[PDB]
């Protein structure tokens, strides 16, 4: 190892009296260096001193073996050993500082003038052998708990003295550094309990379902292909199909795939001597519950696209030539208002253009959409002309990155062309349901996906799934680019935000 | 020693896989004082305040017989001493007493759940993974277990609830009997506990009587001197009746044992079925004199419709009710005069009325107009006609917050009633409903002004007669605010009103009471 | 045979508590301090308390928490370490006369005691020392460290053994009274023999236990927090209502901004919006504004009453707007617009919902197009100090009124004059604010930790060194003064403020008058 101004720290010699058991580990784990997650960095000549290369906290998450073994235990104590590996030839200059931050330290930005005060080591970029460091366990309690995120001593590495090298015309230069770790000879678990599957250290996975069979979240119709292009606005404001990875729903996205673009309301029918009878709908949640205004722009499943739409609402007739019928009503959701539709307050109006006043009975009807007229990709009038709370627009994106859109086609009334519409969304419905049900634990920033074919095994492209619930690609073209609907998404690992993908 | 030993007792085999744990040898140099417990406490086993359980053939595998959290709440000596100190460490010894008959069969498991384990199901498949001990319901000698203390801090705090090692016992194999005749035995098991050799408190604090542990106690007064919680009259009888509906929705005399009040139960005893309002009078050549009431609470506060169905003390029955009111008259000679007004409950028209909306109508027959003035009055009941013990409408036809119906009950359990039937010749009622309630007003006041802390689910009470000093029965008091007892009869059963209720111990919901 | 004396000195018996002997095998380092701190008593940051005959038995005079915040040397040294273990000692002095009679108690409440209420019959059960008001010599007490964790953390307040004193016997004077005699009392503290920090750390300057300071700026060269004009007066007046509900110039001492207060001094009373214009048939040019934040960020309704910087006073406002025109002869013009904010109800005003309507009488027609513009106030008509129509006619979340002044206490006001449009009277209106600009600033730029309830200030001249008055600054961000007159009183503006210490809620100021 290396000399560091710190005292030896006791491990299991302190927690033995106050713990029921002390459990050993397989001895073949103390002899292997396994890469820690998020333990990679790349230094480039354009970087400036003071950039935080990486930081990570001591725990059972620094080793897949320990992270898996910590499901049937309760606590853990002890120190670990860490190895830093740098790639660089003998025509390089620069220096990097590696420190040992104490646990209870304020969270903020560290300038290069402050990082050196901690017990630290200084490493050149020309170093040949890997650099070894200890990672003790400084605490105030006898042992930690495996199901709680406590405070533990961290490791922070930041660039100290910048890099000076020449560069060819193709790949300028990148000094790559990687981190490995292993438990020391003083690591022990505490109490044996029956295994728990839904633990905190669970890698995120995705359902094995091809995109051709998914269900769109903005309109009840199957997905008919996915694509990416820069023509459309970079930051839309869709209120359906938004979800966090951790399992919290934003906007007005419903849990099931049948509530989309449909609403439940109590109806009141009153004949009007002009166009026809007029129905006023007081909205109510689909499951059946009082609707009160809040942070949601509308009741769950309400449409989030502007245009002219019609629905079927299971009419009833008290006249004697029949008892129950279904006929098409009329709805207006486009811009320019000219109506008194207040979904936020729970009040909608509908009408049918027909004479010979009908006989109707109010029957707390449902509603299912049929088709649209004049689709516009803007939000509708949630209030009269006021502002209502809503989800933030999708963004921001790294330069040269573009959103991936799942696309479907609508039914049209236009008398000019019948090509497409075509409605886009960020995620299909089953992904939303999966993320809502499982409720994973987000680790750092984002996931690295891979859209590989099932049979041949060749890889199509690499995409990044941000924590906010959208997928971005490193595309630098000019025209629309579609993709096949056969491959299966996979999860690679967590990556930092400032990660550069492979261009497609 | 004992008689024929065709039984098991060989407990011996504990062999629990756990290391010894240091007690007060750790917290000694981090506490400001020195303390010790009376050495005669460490010597004799005594019953825990939650040391009663019963195994019955109606149970199924997977039912949690009992659970215990390590602390001062497992010993009356330590429970009493916990009000004078702050913090505790150490282990305990627990004796479990099962003495089932020689005709029974079954097996139970005792586990040692570690701290921080999530609370919830704990099915039968998981209980054996912890360090566990097998037991038979036919063992003779008491079974001894150690209850150690596993922690990470030096000492816990007596106030609030920390996380410490638990003891959970669940029925593994169902209990059945081979007795040839007519019945299946129910095994009653007891618990005892004493501090280990290294128990100690930490810091001295003023003795505050209102402690988190404490122990629920009942007022020592006979039910015959109580006052009813639904009508201004004394309690006249104690009744059990299976014929009448067993899940009412009464809105008075309902109060949690931890202090919270539900429904429209007033704290005082004179607020029942009485209401204060602002009243405006007028004359109609039909009904006579009609008066509009806007109600407010009796103290003098304003009314705002909240999570309560009606102002506190409002009646919660149906029928025609006649009240006595005080009015001031303009004409000479008579200036103050008492009158008898009357109103019905359900007239349903565009006159609901809506006590939820603070609006009420009253009418009195009078051919000649009475010169009356606007005023503020208080109304107290005088007579009833056509009384139905069903919840009346409060709003127009909408839904209003309401207390949940009294329940649920175990099979064979019946709800006790503080009730009076006095036989009488009725005029218009074919279903004679007489006066009833669930608890008297004294109990409501006691529970509201004491604010106890519940422990598991319910209390075990015994109704002991005071003249001769023999028990009459035992009942289960659910901490939701009602009393139940086992009864499988057909007709009503009445009880004397000379006993005084006692409190024995806490108990879970699935306790099987003795028949009566 | 024995002898039991009837006069024994007061003492508190203690059992030694291990300090670094426990945290050594689980802390990275154990750092000692200068060995000449253990030999001197220093005033604590919270070291002021006062006893008055207005008090009643059973009142909590003061309470302190064991930690590095009880000594200026330790408060300074704590900026470069992480943990600490050990005990201290606290000395108490009272400035009592030979006429006042009374007794107080000092008790060492242990940690995790339910922080409810204490009666006079309970405080005496803890290890306690009984003090008389008439004592001359200071009295000292120890303060052990009773804990369950190995070593505390500086950045977390946590729970530690307290020291709370309370009035035992009511204070009474042989004089007829009621008088204004108050007994002052001060505290000092010093580390015991077993104190040391834990981990070494680069010295940060923005941390807890950092003494609050104020900018050295005379009020003449400051800026009003409710109008773009310099401060023109400093005054106190009891005729006006003593519980205003201004929505501007409100900031906590810690840095939490309350209401619609903007950080900069140039955002006040002015806003920015996307504006659409439309002509009429006699009304004139009617312009509809959708409000946005001054920096261009979108506005979303929330718990804030209105967009930042919106005016919160009733009346008719004349504003200046930059527009671009269509007809030839000119391109860009500046136009005067009218705005209605008071409870007129003859309009559709909802700054909460981000809709604003403005009008001008006419010039000729003046066809102008939509544009993103910024509105700055120019003139005011019909001033009434009442909250305007934030919603149409409904309610809106608002900052609470000031409160809760003790009896005999009033609020200090900073007075700034207006630009008035009037026909009858030539008097100039004035606006009172609780704090000026550069005082809402210098807050939310520093993470000050309150650590107590009230902060005691002091006003004095620069070149004369003469005290003018003492004022109490509450946590919520207003200045309280002890005045008992009838008419308004103004003060010279050339003085400067300076912090003194932290004082509890029940501190009694010194009466001022003329
Ligand atoms: C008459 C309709 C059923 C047929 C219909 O109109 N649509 C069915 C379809 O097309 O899927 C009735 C059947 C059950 C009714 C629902 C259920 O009773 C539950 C619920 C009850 C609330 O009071 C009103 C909404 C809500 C949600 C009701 C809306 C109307 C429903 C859906
Ligand atoms: C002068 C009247 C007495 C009227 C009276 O004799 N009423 C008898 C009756 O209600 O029948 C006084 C006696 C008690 C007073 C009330 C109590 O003293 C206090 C109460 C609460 C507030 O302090 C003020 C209102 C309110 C509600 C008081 C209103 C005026 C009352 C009602
Ligand atoms: C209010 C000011 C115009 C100022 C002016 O000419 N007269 C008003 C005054 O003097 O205050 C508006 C007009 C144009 C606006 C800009 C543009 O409309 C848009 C532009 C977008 C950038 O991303 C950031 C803001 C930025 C840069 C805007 C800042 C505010 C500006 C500069």
């Amino acid at each position: 190892e290396q000399a560091v101004p710190i005292q030896p720290v006791a491990g299991a010699a302190l927690a033995a009296p106050a713990a029921g058991q002390i459990n050993q580990i397989d001895p073949w784990i103390f002899q292997n260096f396994v890469q820690c997650p998020l333990g990679e960095f790349s230094i480039s000549p354009r970087n400036t001193p003071g950039e935080i290369l990486f930081d990570l906290a001591l725990g059972p998450g620094l080793n897949p073996y320990l992270a898996h073994l910590s499901a049937m235990y309760t606590g853990w104590v002890g120190n670990m050993e860490v190895q830093l590996v740098l790639a660089g030839n003998a025509f390089t200059a620069g220096k990097v500082v590696v420190a040992l931050v104490p646990p209870y330290f304020p969270k903020g930005s560290l300038t290069t003038a402050q990082i050196t005060c901690f017990p630290h080591v200084m490493c050149d970029v020309r170093t040949l052998e890997p650099i070894q460091l200890p990672l003790l366990d400084v605490r105030r309690v006898l042992w930690h708990a495996t199901q709680d995120q406590e405070e533990s001593m961290r490791l922070v590495c930041m660039l100290y003295t910048p890099l000076r090298t020449n560069s060819p015309g193709d790949e300028s230069f990148v000094v790559s550094g990687r981190l490995l770790s292993k438990p020391a000879a003083d690591f022990n678990f505490v109490y044996l309990t029956p295994p728990i599957e839904r633990t905190i250290y669970r890698m995120v996975d995705l359902p094995v379902i091809q995109p051709r069979l998914c269900t769109h979240a903005r309109w009840p119709a199957p997905v008919y292909g996915l694509l990416v292009d820069p023509s459309l606005p970079s930051n839309p404001q869709w209120q359906n199909g938004r979800v966090h990875v951790d399992g919290t729903l934003l906007g007005t996205t419903p849990i099931s795939g049948s509530w989309v673009s449909c609403f439940a309301a109590e109806a009141a029918y009153e004949f009007q001597s002009g166009t026809g009878e007029v129905a006023t709908f007081t909205l109510i949640e689909q499951d059946g519950s009082a609707y009160v205004p809040g942070d949601r722009a509308a009741p769950l499943g309400y449409p989030d696209f502007s245009g002219q739409l019609e629905i079927e609402i299971q009419t009833e007739t008290t006249k004697t030539g029949d008892k129950l019928k279904v006929t098409t009503f009329e709805m207006i959701l486009g811009p320019t208002t000219n109506a008194d539709q207040a979904p936020y307050q729970g009040r909608v109006f509908a009408s049918v253009t027909a004479a010979a006043s009908l006989d109707l009975v109010d029957g707390r009807v449902r509603a299912v959409p049929r088709s649209i007229y004049g689709f516009q990709d803007t939000i509708p009038e949630y209030n009269d002309g006021l502002l209502v709370p809503l989800a933030p627009p999708i963004g921001p994106f790294l330069p040269g990155e573009v959103l991936l859109r799942f696309r479907t086609y609508m039914r049209q009334i236009d008398t000019a062309d019948a090509a497409a519409e075509a409605i886009d969304c960020a995620l299909p419905q089953e992904f939303v349901s999966w993320f809502a049900s499982n409720a994973f634990t987000v680790q750092s920033e984002a996931l690295l996906l891979r859209y590989r074919n099932t049979l041949t095994g060749q890889l199509l492209f690499e995409c990044k799934l941000y924590n906010e619930g959208y997928i971005a690609l490193s595309y630098s073209g000019s025209g629309p680019l579609t993709f096949p609907t056969d491959g299966i998404f996979e999860v690679v690992s967590w990556v930092p935000r400032l990660y550069q993908l492979a261009s497609v």
